[PDB]
């Protein structure tokens, strides 16, 4: 419903796009600029980007794309979103040609099926603290099933350009799970994102995100995701650090 | 030898150069493209995060040139981006976040049960210590496709400059993380076309490179000729003080 046309971008001029706030829809945005500069052939497998700035939510986004690289296997660009002269994301991306290797994957972690609920247009559900399955020595973790309500068309991009989006929705609050205290004194805002993109999905199919935070201090917090396809499928994998940062006074 | 990824030419404000196996080759590269970030960094705040791309092979009989672009100059942030450059080609390209001394919540998870490194076996590795985890001694997750675990200690001491001591870790990583893919593929190794795609790194408390340093590492996955690789850096007390994630190529021949 909302996600097609907050993907739908305009084309300025060659390496220049405009989007028409939420850190999912701007890096969205930057990675369908960079996907839409790159031969189809080659398919997106990583990127990472440097939140630096607040989006202005009431304005459009322009997105410059550098053409970093093209050669045989893969295709790597750069892309600056800017409001107002200034760069509020800055990002990276990979993309490579079907290719073959070795073959392998991390069993799917145990996990109830989707519950609760935690973006209309999308099905969240959080896992209850109590039928979190526990692993060795992990100070903070969160599971979280999300869903596409209504079904998407098949293209690849959209899917993982919607990926991208939703995997900025509730992975930070995993490093807050331990810390329901001190929530009213806490500055948060995400730092950077990181995301490898390994196999298809149906993102109007059941996708669980196993979640973890394994430091904070410094006044940040690293939390780590894996996707997975209910069938046990490894989708991506996400790393984001973000600010949870105690103001100048304020000591716990 | 670590400490010569230090020592960088100052050919302008924002160019610096670094002075003339392939991995090992990318690491350098890598990491004197963060020291040259550092130098146009307040000291004021210190390195948290970077993220690069490798490129492009290079040449070890040429110098490389560290085009620093200063991309955001905050109250409690520092950001940088960097292009290392050989002939007109960026061969890397990087970017990393620096921060002031502030507060927040606190947590980390437990150092895994490894064995300690003294009671453990273990050209380019001489100035270093390195003890790999046997198989049989390996704590396990569950699920998990392909673990490693590494101690590692510099044989010498080191200066006591912070920035040495991320760049020897951040080194060592790039030396070693990706091979946590091959664990369970060891009869395909030689066929195979392997490559540094990338690597992100976190440096969250400090540590000393000179001092054990366990290396928690997994191959969470690989696939389409690639392999996602990732670890958890502990000192010898327990304290969790860097994550990596990176991923490289790992790619069969048309062929095979
Ligand atoms: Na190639
Ligand atoms: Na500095
Ligand atoms: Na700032």
């Amino acid at each position: 419903m909302a996600i097609e046309e907050i993907l739908d971008l305009e084309q300025l001029e060659v390496n220049i796009y405009r989007g028409s706030t939420f850190g999912g829809h701007v890096a969205g945005q930057s990675l369908v600029s960079a996907v839409r500069t790159v031969d189809p052939r080659y398919q997106v497998h990583s990127l990472h980007g440097y939140f630096l700035r607040s989006g202005d939510a009431q304005e459009p986004t322009v997105f410059l794309v550098e053409r970093t690289r093209d050669g045989g296997s893969f295709v790597t660009r750069r892309v600056n979103a800017v409001q107002h002269g200034e760069v509020i994301f800055s990002m990276g991306a990979s993309f490579q040609t079907a290719q073959n290797g070795i073959s392998h994957q991390d069993a799917m972690p145990a996990a109830p099926p989707p519950l609760p609920g935690l973006f209309e247009e999308w099905d969240v559900r959080i896992v209850p603290r109590d039928l979190l399955a526990p692993l060795p020595g992990k100070a903070s973790q969160q599971q979280v099933w999300f869903r596409h309500r209504d079904p998407l068309p098949d293209d690849p991009v959209l899917h993982i350009c919607a990926l991208a989006y939703m995997s900025d929705l509730t992975l930070l609050g995993s490093a807050q799970v331990t810390h329901l205290a001190e929530r009213e004194h806490l500055q948060v805002a995400s730092l950077d994102h990181a995301m490898w993109f390994m196999r298809g999905f149906r993102a109007d199919e059941w996708l669980l995100y196993d979640q973890s935070s394994p430091s904070a201090g410094g006044g940040r917090a690293l939390t780590h995701g894996k996707i997975f396809t209910q069938g046990g499928e490894l989708v991506a994998a996400v790393m984001q650090e973000g600010l949870t940062r105690y103001p100048s006074g304020y000591q716990p």
